[PDB]
């Protein structure tokens, strides 16, 4: 598989390995569901980068820890801020506006995929990224400065290039549950 080697080619280690470590733990082979693999590689990244551009610790990450830490984590947060713990572990919260957020990165229509999220949740907020250079995110707050936002939206572009100038673009845009 192509989609194998470009993960690993075009991913930082970390990411590669927490990708392969958890799909690999509940039963899932990433040379077998490669477009999961790349998708996860993907959200992570994104995820990291959320993280990165951020009072200097502004943000602090779920996504991307073992389920006890993550746990461990958002507990940890609510005892000492008083806010509402949520049921399923979002990716990110935020320090400054002191609320949790959940990482949406969607192949398909930016309100097709933030409806699906809103749906399935709490008072998390919601930043949705496209690979198109779109964006949603709840009552427009989209968290970020336009520079940090460009520069997500500039790799996400650039992984779709990168999978298209490898013929594997159109497998896993058609490929997103
Ligand atoms: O689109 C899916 O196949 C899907 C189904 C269930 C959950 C997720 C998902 C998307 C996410 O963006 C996410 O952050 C998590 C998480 O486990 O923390 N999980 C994605
Ligand atoms: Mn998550
Ligand atoms: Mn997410």
């Amino acid at each position: 598989m192509a989609m194998e080697d470009f993960v690993r080619q075009c991913f930082n280690p970390m990411i590669v390995e927490l990708a392969e470590k958890a799909m690999k733990e509940y039963g899932e082979d990433p040379k077998i569901e490669t477009n999961k693999f790349a998708a996860i590689c993907t959200h992570l990244e994104v995820c990291f980068m959320y993280s990165d551009f951020g009072l200097k610790h502004r943000f602090e990450i779920i996504e991307g820890r073992d389920r006890i830490m993550a746990w461990t984590v958002v507990n940890s947060i609510c005892n000492t801020t008083g806010v509402e713990k949520p049921k399923f572990l979002p990716d990110l919260y935020d320090y400054k506006e002191n609320r949790f957020i959940e990482i949406g990165v969607t192949r398909r229509e930016v309100h097709i995929y933030y409806l699906e999220k809103a749906n399935k949740i709490e008072k998390t907020h919601i930043h949705i990224f496209s690979f198109t250079g779109e964006e949603m995110a709840t009552k427009a707050d989209y968290t970020l400065d336009e520079e940090s936002r460009a520069r997500i939206k500039t790799r996400l572009f650039t992984i779709r290039q990168e999978m298209a100038s490898r013929s594997l673009w159109d497998s896993f845009r058609q490929s997103e549950r």
